């Protein structure tokens, strides 16, 4: 109505998250649900175990804008270097892509 | 390796709307299929001054799909009195004024 809550729908892979040349990975996504307009629960993470968001979102609290189910997404972050895991969803909803960052 | 800014037209769907946290919500529909593309929204001071102000909460957003008339949801923040909200560029430029008070 006036605040949109977070997507509770499972979110799919729609392609492997993919370097952009500029210390950023871009992500491609699809949406399962149909409870849209929600807002997307991403984050980049130092384990799986701890949660808390160290990956700096280039595109920065993104929004599911359909009703329609598996409407294509797009979100990119700046991943720490070194190991971190990109998660998408929460709880059992969760999925999960690790990532390693060089030079 | 890298999508540009999305060329085609947009349109706002309905008012932009306070969401009672000092922030607006926009549902815009994306007429291009160029999709995945980069979208061009900011927000300004006046239309003679395109300097972005104020704060994008969705920030960067992009078109994700390939389809004409995609739907998209931005966040923002404009500043109190008047401002802006451009998508677009040159012929194709839509604008919504907001103004802000308290």
């Amino acid at each position: 109505g006036t605040t949109y809550g977070m997507c509770t729908e499972k979110f799919s892979f729609a392609k492997n998250p993919a370097d952009t040349g500029h210390s950023t990975v871009v992500l491609e996504l699809q949406y399962t649900g149909s409870d849209g307009p929600c807002k997307i629960p991403i984050s980049i993470v130092a384990s799986l175990s701890d949660l808390t968001p160290i990956g700096r979102m280039v595109t920065a609290n993104p929004y599911v804008a359909s009703s329609e189910a598996n409407a294509k997404v797009l979100v990119e972050m700046e991943p720490p270097f070194g190991d971190s895991y990109i998660v998408v969803g929460r709880g059992d909803k969760q999925i999960n892509h690790h990532w390693h960052k060089a030079g």
